[PDB]
């Protein structure tokens, strides 16, 4: 635990961070659908489909076990109403017991399978229909059908997008009640209730790599996020070394203090493990970039479209990293030995700063010219990768908000992995699959290798004739792993909500089911 | 108190010159009726020729010389035209023997000469005093002229004629001479005599502000700026405090303190108040916006168009504020109070500096999303209006450099008036009238309101969507005004002299005329 | 049909030369094993170092005492194996003959890349543009596949012939030294095939925009189908009104050249067991029409290469035509015309319909290959195809996602984009599979038409751009080769020729 330093006494010298979240509060109980659906308090919503017949009519199948309600919801009262995905209504009526209920639908489309994009859709129809309500419960009875996985991600998703984060409100609350109890009504429900406890693990993974990101930079700087993640490490009983200048010059991290020279926040690196209390299989590495303000440097960020207003998230990398410790530390996977690493700084202007055309040395001794103080990202990485190896892990994986470009090539949905090895390169396509966190294999172009060759130092930091910057950023990032199976996971178009205007937590979610999986 | 340096050149105060020649000049005013001595130095017209677009001059006075009113016949004058601007130099002998110059200065054709066209009659005039080695001036007024207007061509005149040379050293003017006596015939010249020393005062008003504007960044920082503000305060005898970081600190004014972070000058906040002996039955706020240099801070000033070399003007505002408590503590109304209030600070690039997406806390409470560092002004303003309404006065009138918007709505000609009461925005308007510095009222549209929520923070500093940034700056202000009526002047367009490179010391009179008219 | 002038000097035809230098080579395939003759011209070693940039040492037998010795372990030590590095030296043989010894540095990796390849042979023509000979020989002293070797032997050709049309020598023998020579035999003259439809899209997309205009690059299609014996029909702007094409007439209406709609069909003899259309972009200038290519960066000076699909899809044709696979039947299909400023432009704002009824809302005026393509893959549906697979110089933003070195391809079908990947192993000319994103769709809906031409949000063009296509494909399986990126060489001033071995591998194998 360092001193985070002021400049005036209102600098702030915490991130805020709320452990114990409404969702937290919220009871769960699943029920299989062969009982029929009990119909009380608060607000009972079906997910309701109709395949092949584009906006068809919405046709109820499930036993409601009150004859009042069964009665609202026959075929000749739905069938006025329509599926289209997004789509729905609310129902008033008085229960056999002469209490009145809410009852209403959500429409899921016509396709039998609903993507992660779909899904997310429903569970948006669904949030409003609990915002602007005050309801003690809310009940959702599944006439769809989702695997185990679509279930928990409708879960985790429906606890993200109604948690409403208010760490920055003083005079703007919102005069906001959560419901207490959720029902679900699913066919073969013994068989998702696993899935309960792991969906609200996954949710505050995610929700606490949010609130990293969307801490602004003066809360959230190199101190205040390392301290932050010592507190989680204490929470989880992780072991976690933060290492500082002085341990980082005697390693010769010349990269990573070079990106934070023109900083006032002294440069923290975190490293935090878990370890299986059995006998160790696997040891892996997770890798994030941890840039807690990117105004470029020198190479500010003036050029219209550069988003020097977004870039307190250029930490987001380090943020699903701790979001993944969290859910490791409790969920406690066995057999395996992962650190957690990220290399923390603040890339700013200053008589101090690194310079475009300086010459820095990595912890591995190679030289870098310097081309684009803004390209800061991967120098950092260079050092956090060179450490990483030396751990002796099986695998390295590192996640970034690296390139703009990743927004020109798959834009906000999907992510960009690049790798040195297929076989681990395939468990992060499977995790992304199994996660319903969509990444998208891209190609390491040796060609453009060459543009890299800089003619005083070991290397150049940017190409200057190849546009394809996440790419070639790759090939940077590849020249500090000698000899392991390592991957690396570029987020820059996937880590902003744009629309929503806050973080997605992206990669949490990911990274823990590539932990667990193997 | 102490100004601080990085090498021993650096400057420690801000040149001022109080008694300037304009001072040494000695005013006589005679009414017309009794006819026109010309002995000596040089004697002008101003004649006009209603209805005839560029008609002949006429001179109509009696002149009490048989030779000059000779020379004046109108056969003589026939060839010259009344253009507005236009004029000649006559040379002759008078009856005593004595060479004299004579000539005129055309007024047009329009009976009633706007404030533009007195103007252009003035610079004309300037430009027959100077590259002539003069001992007086001779005006006789053949054109009609309220007495605003009568003061407005004095004011004009002097502030016209005087050449700052504080900055000069190898290149002052080697021939610049001042005239040592005016003389003024007018038709009813008793009734006119009361506004030669107001003239006076308001001219000194005007150029002191100019003095603290055309002050470059590194004579004119926060620090002397508020010493200048001590200095004149002891001079007229106003009662004044400075508040430094640490009382800022205590007040919480978050908003504020932000801006300066970056600076090497400590942030000064400036409060001075005159109080009328008897009385007080109104009490005022005049608030200026006083950036002493603008960079932008992050977001830099460095797109085409951004006049990063002209923003040592920024503190406008407080040199209008402190320009009005010359001629206030001067002229000594009755039954008020007032205070002149600036939040002085540097807008700077640093590693201390606050950072785009920061979020701050202002005096009242709101916390603030920073969405731009270059709309720091209304930051400022913000805390300097909370400060300002726990006065507890009846009015609060900011003047400021806040919007180059203002450019493309009102020009370089008039001011922007926003405000949240009509009486006060017309005392505003009856205050440009009779000041002749003109103002148009524009409108807070409440429907951009809601561009301004944040989804973190209380309030957004800037808009996402709406390009009108003078309005979008005034809603903003609004939220830090409770229940006071409340004026906002943007001066952004109308406060440098683009054309004569040089401020305008533009507001000093509107100010004054609203204490005085009040 | 007749190609409008301006003035006298406006050119009527695009000069296309079919005889070229690379077609005199006489190519001869020896066994290694028996050592090598160097009797004339140059020999060159193509030499590697499984030490990094070590020495070269050079293992084949030579048949001349003289070249012996300068083989020699001592001498060639002075030398490295650096990716491309050369050195040849002329010496007096055994029967003081004049000849030139000389390596190819082909590095320390085992597998050679396609791009190293490219490096090699780049090096190889440096000496034969320098060098009056009448004979090469090359000799392998490094693996290499079948594909590979073929490969070697197109980039030989392709790289090496020169092309002097608006302008105002060549070896004569090629002899190649290999191990297990006899399987390599039947690669010679397919390369030679591949050279030349490589070369042929490379002339028309080199051939500046006063030449090649939707008219003369009709008219080549036309010359080329007559003598290759294909079927052609070639729509004038009337059939194309009648059959509706009103997405792809709107984008050629600010020219003062009709658009011309080429569609040459290659059958097989016997049982026909595949149905393919291979649609080419062919927009013959892109000036952006209204959406003016002003911005810096936007290359409007290059915009002549805007027909690379339709120059891949005509040399497609020519390999095709000559190699003559058989059970399939092939469409080569280009909507072709020219996006210019005039009166009689298409604006930004307009609403146009394509050919299936679809009204587009025009967002961007230089979105046009799109709106060509559209029409052109309802036309394509319309066949009754078993794959259609479009190829097209449709989004700069390819620059930014896969650079200039893979191309990327889009499509509704794994299937079939397997095997375009597939293709592109055994061609050569690397394509990465690029994602459909589903959840992009609703940006592309109008406010007004059935649908928007571009996304106002959406940066991820190239995906958008697919998007739309997908649209206009009901129920065929079809992909997108997206070749932006990756047509035009920048560096060495001139076409790849991109995507004819890619597709004609394509067809040969599926
Ligand atoms: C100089 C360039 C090769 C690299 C440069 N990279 C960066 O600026 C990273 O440090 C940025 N964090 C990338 C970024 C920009 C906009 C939105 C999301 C992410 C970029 O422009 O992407
Ligand atoms: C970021 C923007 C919304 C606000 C911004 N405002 C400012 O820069 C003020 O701080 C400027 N001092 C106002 C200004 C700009 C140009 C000429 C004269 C005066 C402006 O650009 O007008
Ligand atoms: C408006 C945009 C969505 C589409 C636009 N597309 C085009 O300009 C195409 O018609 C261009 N022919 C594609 C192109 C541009 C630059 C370099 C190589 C290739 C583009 O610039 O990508
Ligand atoms: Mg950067
Ligand atoms: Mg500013
Ligand atoms: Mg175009
Ligand atoms: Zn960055
Ligand atoms: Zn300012
Ligand atoms: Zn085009």
């Amino acid at each position: 635990a360092s001193e985070v330093p002021q400049v005036v006494s209102l600098d702030p010298t915490s991130i805020p961070i709320e452990y114990n979240t409404p969702i937290h509060d919220i009871k769960v109980q699943v029920y299989d659908i062969k009982g029929g659906c009990n119909v009380e308090e608060g607000l009972t919503i079906f997910l309701v489909n109709n395949p092949g017949k584009e906006n068809g009519p919405v046709k109820i199948s499930s036993k409601v076990n009150d004859k009042q309600v069964s009665e609202f919801l026959k075929d000749e009262n739905m069938e006025k109403f329509n599926v289209k995905l997004g789509t729905s209504k609310h129902f008033y009526m008085f229960n056999d017991n002469k209490n009145s209920v809410a009852v209403g639908y959500v429409g899921c489309g016509s396709v039998a399978d609903l993507s992660e994009a779909d899904m997310k859709r429903v569970v948006l129809s669904l949030v409003t229909m609990l915002h602007d309500n005050k309801l003690s419960k809310l009940t959702v009875v599944f006439e769809i059908n989702v695997d185990k996985n679509l279930f928990r991600f409708f879960l985790e998703t429906l606890f993200y997008e109604y948690m409403t984060d208010e760490r920055f409100k003083s005079t703007d609350k919102n005069v906001m009640e959560y419901i207490k109890h959720l029902g679900v009504y699913i066919n073969n429900a013994d068989t998702y209730k696993e899935e309960v406890e792991k969906a609200r693990v996954y949710y505050f993974g995610t929700y606490y790599a949010s609130q990293l990101i969307a801490a602004p930079s003066n809360y959230c700087n190199p101190v205040s996020l390392s301290n932050a993640a010592v507190e989680l490490a204490q929470k989880l009983n992780l072991e976690y070394k933060i290492l500082g200048v002085k341990e980082l010059e005697e390693l010769k991290m010349g990269a990573y203090l070079s990106v934070g020279k023109g900083s006032m926040y002294p440069n923290k690196f975190i490293h935090l493990t878990y370890k299986s209390k059995g006998d160790v299989k696997k040891k892996i590495a997770l890798v994030g970039k941890g840039i807690t303000f990117d105004s470029g440097g020198y190479n500010l960020k003036a050029a219209p479209g550069s988003m020097i207003d977004l870039m307190k998230f250029d930490m987001s990398g380090c943020a699903a990293v701790l979001g993944c410790a969290y859910c490791v530390g409790t969920l406690k996977p066995e057999n395996v030995e992962i650190h957690f690493l990220s290399a923390v700084c603040e890339n700013m202007v200053s008589k101090n700063s690194y310079r475009p055309g300086d010459i820095i040395t990595a912890s591995n001794g190679k030289t870098i010219e310097v081309g684009n103080t803004d390209a800061e990202g991967r120098l950092t990485l260079a050092d956090a990768l060179v450490y990483a190896e030396k751990l002796g892990v099986d695998y390295i994986v590192d996640i970034a908000t690296l390139t703009g470009a990743m927004l020109y090539s798959l834009g906000t949905s999907y992510a960009g992995v690049f790798g040195n090895n297929e076989e681990l390169i395939n468990k992060i396509l499977q995790s992304s699959k199994t996660s319903n966190e969509p990444v998208w294999w891209l190609p390491i172009i040796n060609e453009y290798r060459a543009t890299l060759n800089s003619k005083y130092a070991d290397i150049n930091q940017i190409s200057s004739s190849v546009k394809a910057s996440s790419i070639v950023a790759s090939l940077f990032l590849k020249e500090f792993v000698q000899n392991t199976a390592w991957a690396h996971i570029d987020i820059a178009g996937v880590s902003w909500n744009f629309k929503a205007r806050k973080p997605k937590g992206f990669g949490v979610r990911l990274l823990t089911e590539f932990v667990l999986n193997d």
